[PDB]
């Protein structure tokens, strides 16, 4: 299947407000697509950005294992908590207003956390010929990347997401 | 309908010859999408722009039925003799890389005929859950755009439209 | 080694505030060491006791897996969010004021967080001939309780541990 | 000195038969710790029990002097006679079964002859880290209870002691 629901409860609202705060002291990195690790490899330098990448040659997940300690007591820190399976490379993600991908494919899936979207954010799979919205609902979405797609952002705010890999 | 091909018998690269030119000396106005009125109203002291500007300016698109005089002897004046319609308000419409714009409905549908484009150029119909391809060969593509829609050009160059209004 | 401790940075203040107020809502069963199962069985039917157990004939601790969904939003939820392993048959383990175990070993070591104790409460091991107090400091301890060994609770309150079985 | 023994050649059966007559015709007072006085001051009109009575009450063990006379024909009455030191303050003292005291300091030591014991009774120094058992083989065991301690018993059955005091 494209896309795939696990409810973990969380509350959007408490999500979102976790998700500024700690954005004012970490803040987004790069255009388009803005990134911030949520996961570091262990006795990382630089914790909060090494996880983010963007470039056409793509680096393996395996080592961004370690959530930030000064996430434990934070709102976000429990969407780790209720997690069904160990998540690498965790990162947020957040679409540019106006802004979307070309049509590709990625090497691995990954599971999608929506802090703050909108009616303007959709998944476009070419080859389905699918369109579909992630909201922010406070559950986990499995969306198989790996199917020819692009993501577009088309409202005036960002959308920001939290983005899980697995393994 | 949502959307139908009229073959029409054009020249792709004749006409994204004809489109170059014309630019070079009548630049596309705005960001994002960038515009240029093909069409003026009859004794508009702006005509190559005034058919550009926002919706809450423009009543109607009726009145733009005059197609620039300087067109009249190139492969552009022979594109609006084929038409089979009669044409209102005709702009050259180009999407910057990587650009996409809200979802919304347009007040009348559109005739597309695309100059430039890539794979990564695409319309969306979210009720109708379609995803739509208009590529550049030399047809006219209508673009039942009162339907809830977005564009957006995941490319690296700008995706170039002639749209056509019509009755 | 008899003792080991592990770092949970849990609050033992909000901690023991959880801890009471859960029992308010779920009392502990049985006297002398009084219980409440913290993990249950798949489906269980009697979730909060079934795990809580003292007669002579043990049983094999496997099928306790599953964290009580009401702790989810509790600060005692969060100890085990912390846990360095998949504990099983979690249970609150409440020694009574002026009780004392028989001299004697356990099959399988535990680990315990202290939530209320007292200088009065201590683990006695007969052949290392020590004796050993777990402080309510919100850290791990695990206890090897193979060893020949009491414990007691000389104080005029309970001694109220959490006492986690691995694998 | 933390303990120490005096041999001193007493059968512990037949004391443990001496003491268990004395006890039908003299119970036991008080729960946890019941015990009987053995000694009396000079006129006391409730010499069974006055000695019992706890240290708010008591100026000083000194005063209790007279080992009562229905023990002067009892094997009791031999037990008093092979005494090293001269006994004051003489008390039956039972910790009931899976009973145990606070950890705390005696104003004197005492001198402990146990009567019926098992493996699960205990004393524990906590300072010196130290656990003590007391046999019932006839013998006297010196104990420092001037030293922070607690004692125990995790057995099933009363642990019977005569506690002797002394200058
Ligand atoms: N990791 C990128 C993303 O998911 O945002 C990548 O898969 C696509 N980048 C597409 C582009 O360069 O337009
Ligand atoms: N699970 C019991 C406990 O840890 O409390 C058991 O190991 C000992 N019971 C001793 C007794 O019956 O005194
Ligand atoms: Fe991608
Ligand atoms: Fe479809
Ligand atoms: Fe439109
Ligand atoms: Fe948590
Ligand atoms: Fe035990
Ligand atoms: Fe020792
Ligand atoms: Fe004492």
């Amino acid at each position: 299947a494209l896309t795939s629901r696990t409810e973990l409860d969380i509350d959007p609202d408490k999500l979102r407000e976790s998700v500024v705060e700690l954005l004012e002291r970490h803040p987004l990195v790069f255009e388009g697509t803005r990134q911030l690790a949520l996961q570091h490899r262990p006795e990382a330098t630089d914790p909060w950005y090494e996880g983010c990448q963007r470039q056409s040659l793509i680096s393996s997940d395996s080592d961004f294992t370690e959530v930030h300690g000064e996430l434990r007591d934070t709102y976000l820190g429990e969407v780790f908590d209720r997690l069904p399976f160990k998540p690498i490379r965790t990162r947020i993600m957040a679409l540019d207003p106006k802004y979307c991908y070309s049509v590709h494919r990625d090497l691995t899936p990954r599971y999608h956390l929506a802090v703050t979207t909108s009616e303007h954010a959709r998944f476009v799979f070419i080859e389905h010929d699918k369109v579909l919205h992630i909201p922010a609902d406070g559950d986990l979405y499995y969306v198989d990347t790996r199917q020819l797609h692009s993501a577009f952002n088309g409202g005036d705010d960002m959308r920001i997401h939290i983005v899980f890999g697995t393994d």
